[PDB]
DNA sequence: CAATATCCCGAGTACATGCACAGGATGTATATATCTGACACGTGCCTGGAGACTAGGGAGTAATCCCCTTGGCGGTTAAAACGCGGGGGACAGCGCGTACGTGCGTTTAAGCGGTGCTAGAGCTGTCTACGACCAATTGAGCGGCCTCGGCA
């Protein structure tokens, strides 16, 4: 049966949580497409305490017009696929997560801050977002890096330089990443246009046509627990779907998912019966074909990058394949992931396939444990001096962070 | 002549209508405007006129029986009228849509310069289609040979 989620709790801080030693501690900043994650850096301390902030990445405006809300509680959010595109929406996000984290009183955020960022940012995405950022609240030193690779940087055997794919899987995207000596090979690395969202939307539109009778039961707040909570990724799929074809496994492994009663009242109160759709909403990423996309999906690109290589290099950087974010969360990814690999390599070859030890908060750690380490590495920030002479469209090249290039915007 | 029916006249009957009222949105009122197109001017075409001639058609007639037209036909139901059934008719309320208002921001119109699409050109330059004629076919009717039924 259904539940329903939690909104509105209760963080409120003093002025700032200053520890000993260097008084700037730096704010850690998860700037999620679905969800925010946000908090003080709180050095010295070996597991990360209270990540706070863990709220849903929306804000409320409707036909009163004349206020707005940014909590967890029509609706609007600023991002389109994955990179921050609004103004206002972006700034009463910040506010929200600054206010509820405490913070000094003058007319700026006394703290440098580490922010997530777009696998690729476009360069006037870039520049808006430290213009929104310097402008406005003041701050006096910026990092950007990305989300996936703050959480490799977490999950490493060691501190120290390595190469492999990163599989990575959020709200609207999915990516692989191929990295060499710490660096991201940007200029080979590709996305896939799907994600958790989609595998949603996807699940509410077979339902509502597999019952109108009550379109207005299923929304998206009960798609999540079924995808949450009861769907699973197959190790082939049309081995799958053949053994959910007869009845006497069908009764034993569908999930009767009882709505909320007011005939046995099923003919309403129905106790939606989900079989087959448990594995076409997790396929999305695997075979976008089941929509009506034509893209390679996350098996053919592996190989498509992989193939691209010397044999040698090859064999390093598949010692590492690693798995991160949202969609990886599905049970049996792991093995799914690692019998696809296998037929696509040397019959009697080697690979290794890693699982990140949170999925969700390992983006926020790897920040964490990043900023945490590079406090006064000053070749590593943009200090708030330097986004007056370059124009924004600028960055620093560190390791978990995307590929700088010499260029410049026109604006007056 | 009797009977069912339509017509006609006066009592008694709700509300419909015509009115008065407040007030609001728009019709007026003035000044300005360019430009539609009025008007004026020739350009050049076809609308018309005007002849000579054949041949196609039209008009006429003649004969006539097809078709219409009529009477009288025989056969069965729409109408008449009644009994008889249920169904169209008159109140209580829910809330869902429609409206309407707010702020939603998509697109068009305009004016910009460049340029290639189309629509008037040809004797284009032919040659599909247009007569012109020939040939095949079927069908129908008229002679001609031959078994049999009713009559000497
Ligand atoms: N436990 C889970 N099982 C399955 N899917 C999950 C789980 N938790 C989160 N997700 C999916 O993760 C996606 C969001 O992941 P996230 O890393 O926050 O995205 P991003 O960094 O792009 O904002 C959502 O689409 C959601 O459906």
């Amino acid at each position: 049966p259904f539940r329903d989620a939690r909104a509105a709790p209760d963080p409120v801080l003093e002025a700032g949580p200053v520890a000993h030693g260097p008084l700037p501690v730096p704010l850690v900043l998860d700037n999620g497409s679905f969800q925010v994650r946000a908090g003080w850096a709180c050095p010295g301390q070996d597991p990360g305490p209270e990540p706070r902030l863990q709220f849903r990445a929306v804000c409320a405006r409707g036909r009163g017009g004349a206020r707005g809300a940014s909590g967890p509680q029509m609706l609007r959010s600023p991002f389109d696929r994955n990179v921050p595109v609004n103004l206002e929406l972006q700034e009463l996000l910040l506010d929200y997560s600054f206010q509820h984290l405490g913070v000094s009183s003058q007319g700026c955020v006394d703290h440098p801050i580490v922010l997530t960022e777009a696998v690729c940012n476009p360069l006037y995405s870039r520049q808006m977002m430290s213009e929104l950022l310097f402008e406005c609240y003041g701050i006096p030193k910026v990092a950007y890096g990305i989300d996936s690779l703050f959480s490799f940087y977490h999950n490493k055997p060691k501190n120290s330089m390595c190469s492999g794919l990163i599989i990575s899987s959020g709200y609207q995207c999915t990516h692989v990443l191929p990295i060499l000596e710490g660096r991201l090979d940007a200029k080979n690395c590709k996305r896939i246009n799907l994600g958790g969202s989609q595998a949603a939307g996807y699940l509410q539109r077979l339902l509502q046509l597999k019952y109108p009778g009550h379109l207005a039961a299923i929304t998206l707040s009960r798609m999540e627990e079924i995808l949450h909570e009861h769907s699973y990724i197959a190790e082939d799929y049309v081995e799958e779907l053949h053994k959910w074809r007869c009845p006497d496994y069908y009764e034993n492994n569908v999930h009767k998912m009882q709505l909320p009663f007011s005939v046995f009242n099923l003919a309403a109160y129905h106790q939606l019966f989900v079989g087959t759709e448990r594995i076409r909403a997790p396929e999305i990423i695997f075979q976008p074909s089941l929509i009506g996309e034509e893209q390679a999906g996350i098996a053919e690109t592996l190989q498509y990058i992989l193939d691209r290589y010397p044999k040698d290099i090859q064999e390093m950087l598949v010692q590492n394949v690693f798995l991160t974010g949202g969609n990886t969360m599905y049970p049996g990814m792991k093995a799914r992931m690692e019998k696809e690999l296998l037929e696509m390599r040397p019959f009697r070859s080697s690979f290794q396939v890693q699982l990140a030890s949170n999925p969700v908060l390992d983006a926020w750690y790897g920040a964490r444990d990043w900023a945490l380490n590079h406090l006064d590495d000053n070749e590593v920030w943009i200090t708030r001096k330097e986004y007056e002479e370059k124009g924004g469209e600028y960055l620093k090249e560190h390791c978990a962070s995307n590929i700088y290039v010499p260029i410049r915007l026109p604006k007056q």
